[PDB]
């Protein structure tokens, strides 16, 4: 599978997804990042690892749909089959959502439904979880809304601030958010037509 990574700014998690692509049996390429932004660092991260780039400016487009349009078109022109969202901070138009409807994967450091939203960290220490984690799930049309594909605890210690529960939650997405991928580019996991997730076995051995 032909992948896009979508980013705003640092591209959090695209080095975890570069170094499993370039694993032996890995069923996923990056082929392409694109950013809403220029001359952020996941830009510098995707060129310095050989991947094409490119940058669409929000301000030359008179609406979001267009917009997202236009990145379509990339998407299209690399002939994307899936999409990673890794820190962008655009929503995305109901068209384009629909078009990649179970084909557009996005990570956010909380085991969904609970802490939607920014500031998940600061969210579970001011709530007083003992755990909190990550979770991968396909985009829908409500942000953080999508069905999950992976999810991984991961403890609060005693004494935590933001940056060391920050730092142990990015440890975990940089498994998951890989791994996820794999299942999804490699079809074992796909969305059924029900639009809950289906774990296939697949024909080819």
């Amino acid at each position: 599978a032909r992948v896009a990574v979508l980013i705003s700014g640092t591209g959090s998690n695209l080095q975890a997804l570069i170094d499993s692509t370039r694993e032996p049996n890995s069923s996923a390429q990056i082929d392409i990042v694109i950013s809403n932004k220029a001359a952020v660092a996941g830009l510098d991260k995707a060129e310095r690892a050989g991947i094409p780039t490119r940058v669409i400016n929000h301000k030359l487009y008179k609406n979001r749909v267009e917009f997202d349009s236009a990145i379509d078109l990339v998407l299209e022109e690399f002939s994307i089959d899936i999409v990673c969202l890794a820190g962008f901070m655009r929503i995305l138009s109901g068209p384009f959502v629909q078009k990649w409807n179970g084909k557009m994967l996005n990570i956010h450091p909380s085991l969904l439904p609970s802490f939607k939203g920014s500031n998940a960290h600061e969210q579970a220490l001011e709530t007083g979880v003992t755990v909190t984690g990550c979770t991968v799930h396909f985009v829908a049309e409500d942000v953080d809304a999508g069905q999950i594909i992976l999810q991984e605890a991961v403890p609060v210690k005693r004494g935590d601030t933001v940056a060391t529960l920050s730092e142990r939650v990015k440890l975990a997405e940089h498994k998951i958010f890989p791994a996820a991928l794999q299942l999804v580019a490699s079809g074992t996991v796909q969305l059924g037509e029900n639009g809950k997730i289906c774990w296939v076995k697949e024909e080819h051995h």
